[PDB]
């Protein structure tokens, strides 16, 4: 049996019931690569699968693509297949002063300012993540060096205007969102991205343990542009970070 | 001058086109633009594959959306900041009323706005409607095919499963607000379920931009939840054609 | 067999399937005197309705009243004797600089600043026009030498607020519609009216085919008045494409 | 000068302060001949204006037309030249069993399933009439010798699915208002109309003191009522209003 | 057979069917005392209950605390025990600037600033007052001599932010509430208390008698923090009043 | 300055910069007791304040009340007067057969069918705990010896309908809460109780850490009655919990 988007079967996947989802299909193969005998399973649309083992047990590398429904879709097909684990990992965008580039970020609670979400729960429920994986991001996020903030992320539909930036093809920004940068700073929320809202409503609601882990890209507050070396390391801790993460979830 | 954020390409790469045609999955945007005079790859980052091509001596971008308002908005963003005007989407869906066979095509009039996205660009009193030309143009072509053809609402989700109301999925679940929805859209006249167009249609009505949607159905409700994947390729042939002479008619 | 409201009988109507419908009582016998044989049927409330023939084919003409609660009443009463096409003819006021008097609006969707429209389907589902009657509606307005612009048009419950218009009693605009109108504005709507979002959503929801054309007769942004020639001669000509685009309907 | 709906100027209601507010216009001449010198100002789309006196004070009687919007702009427009107090009047259809046909209604507050009167506030503002017009209300109407009920309406902007018909061209019903009709009468609602969460949220959060009174013609649950008892309902709706509209004047 | 949070019986309240509902303990033995053989039930929690006699009839005296979701226990708790008139007595803060200090206010609705109301009927119900009890606290109110208001009230799930009150920790109001106050005044709303709106329309869809009296210890057009030299006396006067609403009430 | 309604000054709190917040008045002492130099501060309305010393340093106890209102006055005037962290004890009601009396359970989020949470922060915030917190409470929890659940809490503004009982005065539940249990059931909801949504929302918003830790007292699907040996030990057992998830975060 072939999931629909995937393009996987239940045996493709050799036992593994912990997924690694990264948004870019590109990172798909570097993280898999950090683990053994990695091995390429299918690449349909924003879905780039691969299997790898990590301290003997199987283990899956999916991409979601950018989004909630993308995202959706992935999550319930390696459900489908049996994993009850995700662990994302991503970019995003800090948008308080205190949070510099090249920090990372795990997501105690989403804003949900996306539409997925609510296919799987009504508004009033959290976007929470498992608090086994929210505690084994934290370890290894912090036994990497790294500078790490635990804190509220902001889970937007869209990059842009959802995101208040102005520089754009019309320059306007809806009502709901004008003023809104400023009412998450104020509120303590740590970051914009894209995914985690949907990725952790479906997973708290649905029996299956999530939590999301961010590499700091960019950040709103500050002027200065992120040099291509700092890049480069935040992007290798990251992977690195949730591979540990995921060494930390097995039993 | 410069290089949007996501689709990694500059103005100049455009060439001067205002129209786009923007499938869902990336390997369908090379097969658009050898349809097409001159077809040159530009960039692939992520779900986003763009090429440029010629339609009837008129430069035309082909570029992939990826699954969902969220990719969708991105990319229309990305694109109209770089000169684009009009988008032509094209893509797959499940159709919800018994008479629409698959390998039918809809052109949508009208979205049920089942998404988040179109959110952040308009309340949800704003309709989801496409540019009367584009649709126009899109039933035109897709007659001038030999295909059977509806026009009417489509309902437009930000999920594949709970909120197209499947239940053969890994919890069987489907929450309140989509139990029985189904039947609704149904009873309401709705032909078919798909994920972009809501955003899509949105996002350019209030923003000055000309979009429409056109769709290739795959499979039909009332029979099953899966699409096979044969007739998939047949359909996708079909939808590709129409499309590109949509995209014909448009540039007059 | 006599509806509860209109006073008319399926058999006064002839075998008519189709109804032009404009807001005002005294329009009525205007629209059907453009037509053969006009015979008045009825008049009650706000409700009055005529009969006539267009090509050898009954047609009607019912007044809807002002905003979508009256027009909800005059659509279901007309569908259950078997009207199954409806259009909605008027005169409006633009908002947009571009748009002038004199010209013609066919909207392709309205804004849904009504309640009546809720009673039919959740605020989601758009209210948009039948696209043959749109179509029809389109060609007889440009097929009249006016100025024809096809798009969205926002549809308000109230004349004053709803419009935000601050020249009233009070002179007070509730939260949710200050500075409603330069959002609409940027967004690209039209001009502002009080029933289409009632009569589309109820008709693309139930079966029934809808579409709304207006002559403009007075613009929001432009300081100077139009002429009373200029003015009748919008009103004669908004009635003429509405029985144009009536006969292209018929088959 | 002279409003743009009404077509009325403020010289025209002379130094009229109150408004007595039937629905159907051909309901306007039959409220304003209970008074002294009735005298026909406009009619105009479904607004048909009389001016009239009542106690030597000047009254205008004006229709609204059905549903929230038509009222919403005879109601600004009657405010615009002066007009502070408005007295709704009606026929009605109840909804629960002990209220029976002959009955009067005094609206205490509107379930508001409108529109229009979410363009003068939030949902969360409560659709309530002025305590002096409905104490009015209720006096004159126990005054009349009917059976008075004092409670809560829907107030519907749809006559059929809003008030849960299933007897229609489609024979549905939204969602939204499935087992509407059962809900209300649990929670106590009396009867449905179209006009008052609109007339009254308006009012209230205006500055403006309003109240509604209905003559009950029909009840939903119980199976029938007399050609004479109806119109003698609706000849005692209107001369219940005109004696409440006495009492607010003094 | 004492109910779960009172813990009180129907024996306990003596054939009681009406109950004066204050919000502090503090005050259930004051207006016990203002009545015949007052008798001591009960304290836990918030909840003091007292039994009195009033023209020879049994009435209970029974705090709320603060708040709809503890008012909404003790309403329903009593109702148990076959209370079916509800009258609440408590303080509050005048936003239009003609009322003063001392004065008292009688609620003709609710604004629904709450969540509790949401428990039992949908927003679109009215927070009305059983029109009899909101009668006799007008009469009892006005015939004791002090300065009656009829109105509309505001009624917040908050005192700080909800009360749009800048006093405070962070200093920071959310959206919702950013502006609200001169909402309030402008669409003439009298004052703001904190229970109402749940206590209405809980009792107004449950087929029970309620109404609200209030003393007005504070005006916002001028302070945020209610002056503690005028407490004593308007607490005096409001319990004085919500005695005699009650003995208006006895049948 | 004395807060209005704690009745306590910031001198009074000898230097605390975080508090114990039990919903009961009289629980308030017998936290205290478990303290060193425990000494009674105020007592007005439903709360209690008291003083205490854990390992040196001052901890303040105060009782909340029943409900999100009465809940956010007591957090907000002791964040005026320093407090920082607050740690929230109670008694709740399982929903799950996993979960037995004397078990504990450490909310990771709540469903926020409250009203007060909006004051703070729109519906899509989530009701999320300081991770901090949580941490220490479950390690409080365990170490304590009793069975400890990580997950969903629903927090209801009210007892009755909000947590679907039917045996009330009414006997039904409105719309919105009907097959509600289930639904939380089916989402893996652990428990319900009143308070949490409000605590949880403010303090993630408003730059204060907070938690909140449950005594299991009984649970909705089980048909046996616990033994009061039982409940009395889970109530004991909750504080001790509690002071000990103090300590840890104190050093
Ligand atoms: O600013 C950013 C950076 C990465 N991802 C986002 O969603 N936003
Ligand atoms: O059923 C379908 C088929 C294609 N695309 C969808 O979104 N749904
Ligand atoms: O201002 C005030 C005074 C008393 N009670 C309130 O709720 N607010
Ligand atoms: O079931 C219960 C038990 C305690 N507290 C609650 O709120 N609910
Ligand atoms: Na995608
Ligand atoms: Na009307
Ligand atoms: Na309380």
């Amino acid at each position: 049996k072939t999931v629909f988007h995937l393009g996987v079967t239940e045996a493709d996947l050799n036992g593994a019931t912990l997924a690694i989802i990264p948004g870019d299909p590109a990172r798909v193969q570097k993280i898999a690569e950090l683990m053994d005998n990695p091995v390429f399973l299918a690449s349909h649309r924003e879905y780039t699968v691969y299997r790898a083992e990590l301290d003997g047990q199987s283990v899956v590398v999916c991409s979601t693509g950018i989004g909630g429904p993308s995202t959706s879709i992935a999550v319930e097909e390696l459900a489908q297949l049996g994993v009850r684990t995700f662990l994302r990992v991503g970019t995003t965008g800090a948008i308080q002063p205190h949070v510099n580039v090249g920090d990372m970020i795990v997501t105690t609670g989403s804003v949900r300012l996306d539409g997925a979400s609510l296919h799987f729960a009504p508004m009033e429920f959290p976007a929470v993540p498992d608090f086994d994986v929210a505690t084994a991001m934290k370890a290894a996020a912090q036994e990497s060096g790294a500078t790490v903030h635990m804190g509220v992320t902001a889970s937007s539909d869209t990059f842009y205007p959802g995101q208040e930036r102005y520089d754009t093809f019309t320059g306007r920004v809806v009502r709901r969102f004008q003023g809104s940068m400023k009412e998450w700073q104020d509120m303590g929320v740590l970051n914009f991205e894209m995914e985690s809202a949907t990725l952790l409503t479906m997973c708290a609601s649905s029996g299956l343990k999530a939590g999301c882990v961010a590499g700091v890209i960019i950040n709103r507050t500050q002027k200065e542009i992120p040099d291509h070396a700092t890049l480069k390391e935040t992007e290798a801790r990251s992977i690195k970070v949730v591979v540990e993460a995921a060494r930390k979830m097995l039993k």
